[PDB]
Formats: structure tokens, sequence, C-alpha cells
């Protein structure tokens, strides 16, 4: 198991524009196109990202290309973040995957506000952090996924991903 596989599991793969769990235009492997509700604003964004006139549709390869850049951007986001960086480097390799998963899903910003959990994770207080993490909108809106990540942080293994 690795980050790619992990996230491929959590976000799935769609070749046509779609609406995410929050109602936003997205494509491929969880790639967010726009928060706006204009489908057209969405296609424009898609074309810009792909570099061609997609008409709302993409190829596998293309999706995967966006995914790569996307994984990449997130780690790099983590790395640059002062609040995040130090936590991330104090983790082992599996738990780091769990951090990238959340940042992918919610942005560096959202994660940056999980102050208390951040701290708990830093101190290696697994069970404590897991309970903390659950006390969030994130858990409440996307419980199944959230549970997976949390068990990830919690145990340090891929059990949740079986
Ligand atoms: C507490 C939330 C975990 N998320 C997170 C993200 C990046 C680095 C370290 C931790
Ligand atoms: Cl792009
Ligand atoms: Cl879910």
């Amino acid at each position: 198991m690795n980050i790619f596989e992990m996230l491929r599991i959590d976000e799935g793969l769609r070749l046509k524009i779609y609406k995410d769990t929050e109602g936003y235009y997205t494509i491929g492997i969880g790639h967010l196109l726009t928060k706006s509700p204009s489908l057209n604003a969405a296609k424009s964004e898609l074309d810009k990202a792909i570099g061609r006139n997609c008409n709302g549709v993409i190829t596998k390869d293309e999706a995967e290309k966006l995914f790569n850049q996307d994984v990449d951007a997130a780690v790099r986001g983590i790395l640059r973040n002062a609040k995040l960086k130090p936590v991330y480097d104090s983790l082992d390799a599996v738990r780091r995957c769990a951090a990238i998963n959340q940042v992918f899903q919610m942005g560096e910003t959202g994660v940056a506000g999980f102050t208390n959990s951040l701290r708990m994770l830093q101190q290696k207080r697994w069970d404590e952090a897991a309970v903390n993490l659950a006390k969030s909108r994130w858990y409440n809106q996307t419980p199944n996924r959230a549970k997976r990540v949390i068990t990830t942080f919690r145990t340090g293994t891929w059990d949740a991903y079986k």
C-alpha cells in the first residue's frame, strides 16, 4: 500500500465531470475543478488544466496525470507549512500517508486548524488524537473515509484499507 493506492481508494476514479460530496465540480481522482456552480466555469477550468478542449471528459491517463500533480502539490503544501511540517516529519511512513490524505481532501488550511490534534500527533498520543480528530465536521460529513484515515493515524498500519 502507498499514498496513490490509498487515495485511489478514497476518491475513486471518474472520467466525466462530477459533483463531489460537497456539490462541487470535480473530475478524475478527486480533482477539484471549481467551487462555482456554473458547469461552464467548470469546463473552462477542466480545459485549462488539461490543456485541450475536453468538453467535460477526460482520459485515464489524463486523470492520472492530474492525480500525480495533485499528490505532489499536497506534500509540498505540507512541507511549506510551518504548523504542518514539523508534525509531518515527526511521523513514521504510514501515518504520513494519512496526513497527505487529509491535506488532499481538505487543503492545508483546514488541516492547519486541527491544532490540538496536531499537537497530539506530535507527541505520539495516538488514541488521544484519534478521538480528537473525530470531533469535527470532517468526520461528521464523511464518516466512512474519515474513519479510515483516523484508524490510520491511530495504528500506524494499513488495516483500514485492508
Ligand atoms: C491533525 C491533523 C493531521 N493532518 C496533518 C497534515 C499535515 C501534517 C501533519 C498532520
Ligand atoms: Cl494542470
Ligand atoms: Cl465516507
